[PDB]
């Protein structure tokens, strides 16, 4: 098998086996895509599989300022002229439908509310908040509220509605949001939920939302046509894990079950080490791919974080790995596809221009000659 030869997830053939892994940029006012917007998805185009930045399904499911949505009527329209586009170059894109959870600020939030979570506990984290027009930015993540049974029903409701928003906005298929300490990842883990409940406790009972979202998700849109994001060992937004193995391994084989389009794995802290571990014990990869493969998966395995040329080659090729995904190469890079299999070298990402701003950093990465 090879890095760019053709690739099947699901209900969505990918020309290659190199994604653009999902990058906010902080760079859609209003909560919709825009012009611009487009332009910068389609420069990619050439990618197997593009995946979108985060993109929440309701505004209590928003985070940070300039993040585009799935929760307004221009919001589709916007996403519809960047799907059209990528489609026409023959490209094929993904909606990574977001919660952010905790991780927020009541100026976000509908009403003024408090961020929701599975345990009312604050988090040492930041957001981006904007200033009339602005700017002003960063501020500490607001205090939540806990989710009552009705409260949990009403966000797999917008799960739902999130998964029609992204067909009808012309997506080949979603990307559930489930890593770097967001909301699924809160239920997920032990140092956030401290319930006492179905969705507390006991491993079965802390994967239980996941698998409901994934289910309402997959019910509305397919299993062929739904994916999820994982980080196992990820410490981001201030989130532990006393035993990620066990709790992960679980995950997958109950997800193995579920005939999904593709897994999509950070490995190794998000923009950091990859060999990190939260606790005692080294996190295993090739135990939990194998859970995943056992339990009768046959969804496309994309992993991410830390891969170079060489590296990605060999994973695929070794079958370590279905595909790779790629960020601040991408985001360096828009015809990344065409310089990867010439061997050409590569341009340098520019850190303070990730997030906000306009086209400098954005779009006018130059592509080959
Ligand atoms: C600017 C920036 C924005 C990111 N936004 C997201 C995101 O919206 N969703 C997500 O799952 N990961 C996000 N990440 C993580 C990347 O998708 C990916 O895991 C990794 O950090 C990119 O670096 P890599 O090419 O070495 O893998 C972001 C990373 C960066 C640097
Ligand atoms: C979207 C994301 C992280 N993430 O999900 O990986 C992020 C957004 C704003 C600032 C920093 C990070």
């Amino acid at each position: 098998t090879s890095l760019f030869e053709p690739a099947q997830a699901g209900d969505i053939a990918l020309a290659n086996r190199i994604v653009m892994a999902p990058l906010t940029r902080n760079r859609s006012p209003g909560a919709i895509p825009n012009n611009l917007n487009a332009t910068y998805y389609e420069q990619r185009a050439t990618a197997g599989l593009i995946v979108t930045e985060g993109t929440p399904i309701s505004q209590q499911g928003q985070g940070y300022a300039d993040v585009p949505g799935l929760y307004k009527r221009e919001a589709i329209e916007g996403w519809k002229k960047i799907t059209d586009g990528v489609h026409s170059a023959g490209g094929k894109i993904v909606a990574q439908i977001w919660h952010v959870g905790r991780i927020s600020h009541t100026s976000l939030q509908p009403h003024g509310g408090q961020p929701v979570a599975p345990s009312a506990i604050t988090a040492k984290s930041k957001t981006y908040i904007i200033n009339d027009d602005g700017t002003g930015a960063f501020a500490e993540t607001s205090e939540p509220r806990a989710l009552t049974i009705d409260d949990i029903g009403l966000i797999l409701e917008d799960y739902r509605s999130g998964a029609r928003a992204a067909l009808e906005a012309g997506f080949d298929g979603v990307e559930i949001h489930a890593a770097n300490g967001y909301l699924i990842e809160q239920f997920l883990k032990s140092s956030t939920n401290q319930r006492t409940d179905d969705y507390g406790g006991s491993i079965e009972n802390r994967a239980r939302f996941l698998l409901e979202v994934v289910d309402a998700v997959a019910e509305e849109i397919g299993a062929g046509r739904t994916g999820i994001r994982l980080s196992p060992v990820t410490p981001a937004n201030d989130i532990f894990e006393a035993d990620p193995q066990p709790l992960y391994n679980y995950v997958v084989e109950q997800l193995g079950k579920r005939n999904l389009a593709f897994i999509h794995v950070v490995e190794g802290a998000t923009g950091g080490p990859r060999d990190f571990k939260q606790g005692d014990k080294p996190f295993d990869y090739a135990s939990f791919k194998a859970a995943y493969r056992n339990a009768g998966g046959k969804g496309l395995w994309i992993a991410n974080n830390g891969y170079d040329r060489q590296s990605a080659i060999e994973a695929v090729e070794s079958g370590k790995v279905d595909a790779v995904a790629f960020g601040k190469a991408f985001i360096a890079n828009p015809d990344l596809v065409r310089r990867l299999k010439n061997d050409a070298p590569l341009n340098a990402p520019n850190q303070p221009t990730f997030y906000g701003g306009g086209a400098e950093g954005y779009t006018d990465y130059p592509a080959l000659a």
